[PDB]
């Protein structure tokens, strides 16, 4: 097989292709790009089959959370396996790899792919995989093996080949096979060592034995084989470890140490919820100038990580820097480890695929492991259980896709806010001493041609659709921007505008000061008052669309209205204004103009979904105007920089941000530091996917882009990395 040339040849009985999911623990993407030619069996798979540049793991980049994510399509917060070592307060039990509690089904939520196949009339076998030797939802796979780490790889392969030799009635359609290397070697001697080379050669022989075994049965081109990893590997040093003794005079708390630390009380379960989590994060914030970790209260963590909505995830979290460690005391440190941020290049996993369903000799762009579950379902011809993968985003991997995706149906239609009179019925305690005749409101009145012109420029991919039931809203059209106004919350849900490529940075008009007026289109009962922000001293009004970004002085008046106001904390406003005044211009030059869609996010229950009106817990003092938890900024331009975003036929380039709306900038540590040294760093830290923005807002983007839904899903699941 290994010497044989590249190839739907299935023998008698095999009507449907069998699916084999092969995991090689800690096989980082870097190992494939550098050492592939030293591994002839995996190199043939790379040459003949399909492979991604890398597969993004889930945070924390550990074995049990990631392996269970691959088979469920769920984030650790939803499936429950948040770490290899964890504690549940309600169960009052400790979970570990060396404990009996790992076999308790109470810890395992969701529906793994073996159960999905079993519930839909197919048989499933497994030679190891976290959760496969556990009676998840009161059921084990048809054939499974109780975990035993030292069983030789040949014996694991031989038993799997016996299962493929079984009669059609007994023969499973889905298979899992797990291997401990090159993770074990990575921990021992580091990612770039002789130990990992030997381990990579060992896993290549194991894969070679499987492929040669399949070739004898004439199943080498029949079987839909997937070779992947749970996470990557990085180098650790005893000279690169932060100690909690250097920050606290006395440690009375419990700490889950390493690359993804979690802090809780020692007095469990009595002091669990009582524990001052907010004190720990405050006492660890900006303590040292060259601090190699950042404390976070779980709802404040970057939204793209989706690591907060679970009782097992302790409120205190530490985001450890590349190649560093965080321990309780100075009293293992050498070699290598994983568990760090999934965006780190060293944490990237491998993904290779071969079979009749997969495209041959194909290199695909990086994707996330949460997407694998839907692909496994399409391969097995089964309906997927509710998961976090975008069904259809992985269709470019298949020769003939099983599922055809469609755009999310709009649940609420736009109504009202039409121009009737240029005279305001209510002043709303707003003042602009510059206006003289106030007939500038005639510019807010746009004819069918004027509306189409701004819809062509500022809405090139179509208006974001409202995927919310009974959401009273209207579209507000202006010559420089278009917004979707939320009537009940008295602010816009989204504001879309395409800034063209600017010429010079030196000559830039400032925002018209002390000028604010009522929008004649929106009813005063559905509008914000300027007096609302005078009463509340902590929050002030902010502009969602920057008035001075487009046109002239007369164009600014179209944005100096009550409908363009959003509640903002003074400290957040410093980041918001700097981004639109300095960073946005810089980005607009780099990608030949940029389309911006901005708006508020409400996620008080930190579940990654948009809040229902009853879920919002903070409002503008003495008013029903809600306070956003986050603000989104989705930058869209074209992949081919020769075209502007408003006039482009090819693929689009996206840069989404989900920035927390916090009263302080303690996350950035900006003490005696100008905005040019921390604002961009803070925005880049809170980069997310378009899908993340979509779930947090109940909006759906790019529904009017002439491209298949499957291709638009690739753009929506894309995570920009720097
Ligand atoms: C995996 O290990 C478990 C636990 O040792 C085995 O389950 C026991 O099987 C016996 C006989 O079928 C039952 O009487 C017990 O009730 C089971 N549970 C326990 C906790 O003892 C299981 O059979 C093993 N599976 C394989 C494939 O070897
Ligand atoms: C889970 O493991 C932790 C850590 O070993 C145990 O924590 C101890 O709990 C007692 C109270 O029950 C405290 O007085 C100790 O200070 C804790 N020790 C540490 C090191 O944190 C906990 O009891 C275990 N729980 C179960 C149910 O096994
Ligand atoms: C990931 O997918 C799961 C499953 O669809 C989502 O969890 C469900 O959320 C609803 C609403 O909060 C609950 O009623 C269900 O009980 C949850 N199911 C499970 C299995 O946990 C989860 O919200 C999704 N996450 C994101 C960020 O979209
Ligand atoms: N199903 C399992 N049950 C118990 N331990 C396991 C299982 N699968 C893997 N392991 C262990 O987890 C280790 C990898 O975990 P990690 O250190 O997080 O990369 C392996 O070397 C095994 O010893
Ligand atoms: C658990 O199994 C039952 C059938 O026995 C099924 O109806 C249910 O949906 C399953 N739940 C999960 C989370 O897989
Ligand atoms: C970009 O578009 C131009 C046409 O405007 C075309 O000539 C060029 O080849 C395109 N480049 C890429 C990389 O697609
Ligand atoms: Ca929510
Ligand atoms: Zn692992
Ligand atoms: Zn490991």
């Amino acid at each position: 097989w290994v010497t044989e040339a590249c190839a739907p040849q299935c023998p008698e009985g095999f009507d449907q292709p069998p699916v084999i999911l092969f995991s090689m623990d800690g096989f980082r993407a870097e190992y494939l790009q550098t050492w592939s030619t030293l591994l002839p069996n995996i190199n043939k798979l790379k040459t003949c089959g399909l492979h991604s540049k890398y597969m993004r793991a889930v945070y924390p980049t550990k074995t049990f959370p990631n392996h269970y994510t691959i088979v469920t399509g769920l984030y650790p917060e939803s499936h429950g396996i948040i770490d290899n070592n964890m504690y549940d307060v309600y169960l009052n039990k400790n979970f570990s790899l060396s404990s009996v509690e790992k076999s308790n089904p109470a810890w395992w939520s969701g529906q793994p792919i073996w159960l999905t196949a079993m519930y839909q009339g197919l048989k499933a076998a497994s030679y190891y995989w976290p959760g496969s030797d556990v009676a998840v939802n009161g059921s084990f796979p048809n054939i499974y093996r109780n975990y035993s780490n030292s069983v030789p790889y040949e014996s694991r392969i031989a038993t799997l080949l016996q299962w493929l030799d079984l009669p059609k009635a007994e023969r499973p359609s889905f298979y899992t096979i797990y291997v401990e290397e090159p993770d074990s070697a990575g921990h021992k001697s580091g990612p770039v060592s002789a130990g990992v080379i030997k381990a990579l050669q060992l896993v290549d022989d194991a894969f070679g034995m499987l492929m040669e075994g399949l070739k004898q049965r004439n199943l080498h081109n029949c079987v839909n084989i997937i070779v992947l990893a749970d996470h990557g590997m990085d180098q650790t040093s005893c000279d690169r470890v932060e100690y909690m003794t250097d920050y606290f005079p006395e440690i009375n708390f419990y700490m889950y140490q390493g690359p993804a630390p979690r802090i809780r009380t020692r007095n469990i379960p009595q002091d669990f919820f009582t524990f001052n989590s907010e004190e720990i994060v405050r006492d660890l914030s900006c303590r040292k100038s060259d601090q190699h970790f950042k404390p976070y209260l779980t709802p404040d963590l970057p939204k793209r990580l989706h690591y907060a909505k679970n009782v097992r995830i302790d409120k205190v979290h530490l985001m450890v820097d590349r190649q560093w460690l965080a321990y309780r005391n100075k009293g293992n440190c050498e070699g290598g480890t994983h568990g760090y941020n999934n965006e780190f290049k060293s944490m990237e996993a491998i993904f290779l695929a071969h079979g009749p369903s997969f495209k041959e000799k194909t290199v695909i762009e990086p994707f996330e492991n949460i997407e694998v579950y839907n692909l496994l379902c399409d391969l097995l011809h089964i309906q997927p259980a509710p998961n976090n993968g975008s069904h259809g985003s992985l269709n470019h991997l298949l020769k003939a896709p099983f599922y055809q995706p469609s755009h999310a149906e709009e649940l609420s239609k736009s109504a009202g806010c039409g121009f009737t009179t240029p005279l305001p019925k209510d002043s709303l305690n707003c003042s602009c001493l510059a206006l003289q005749e106030e007939q500038v409101n005639q510019r807010l009145n746009l004819n069918r041609g004027e509306v189409s012109a701004t819809e062509k420029t500022n809405l090139p991919f179509g208006r974001p659709r409202v995927i919310q039931k009974n959401k009273d809203h209207c579209l507000l059209y202006h010559r420089e921007y278009v917004s979707g106004f939320g009537k009940a919350m008295k602010m816009p849900m989204w504001s879309s505008y395409t800034v063209p490529k600017p010429g010079d940075t030196s000559s830039l008009p400032p925002t018209v000061p002390d000028c604010l007026r009522a929008d004649v289109r929106v009813d005063p009962s559905e509008s914000q008052k300027c007096s609302f922000y005078l009463a509340d001293q902590n929050i002030d009004h902010g502009f969602l669309y920057p008035p001075a970004i487009k046109g002239n002085n007369e164009s600014q008046y179209d944005a100096l209205i009550t409908s363009n106001l959003v509640p903002m904390y003074k400290e957040f406003k410093k980041m918001w204004d700097y981004f639109h005044k300095v960073l946005l211009i810089k980005y607009a030059i780099e990608r030949n103009g940029v389309n911006v869609v901005s708006g508020p996010i409400f996620d008080y229950n930190y579940d990654g979904h948009f809040d229902a009106p009853d879920e919002i817990t903070n409002y503008v003092a003495g008013t029903d105007v809600p306070v956003p938890t986050h603000y989104f900024v989705v930058l869209t331009s074209c992949k081919n920089k020769t075209h502007t975003p408003d006039s482009c036929p090819g693929w689009l380039d996206v840069l989404p941000f989900v920035v927390p709306h916090r009263p302080t900038n303690v996350e950035s540590c900006p003490e005696n530091k100008a905005e040019d040294l921390w604002v961009e760093e803070r925005f880049k830290a809170h980069i997310a996917r378009v899908r993340d923005v979509e779930l947090l807002t109940g909006l759906d983007f790019y529904q009017e882009k002439t491209q298949p839904v499957s291709e638009i899903l690739q753009l929506k699941t894309y995570l920009p990395t720097f």
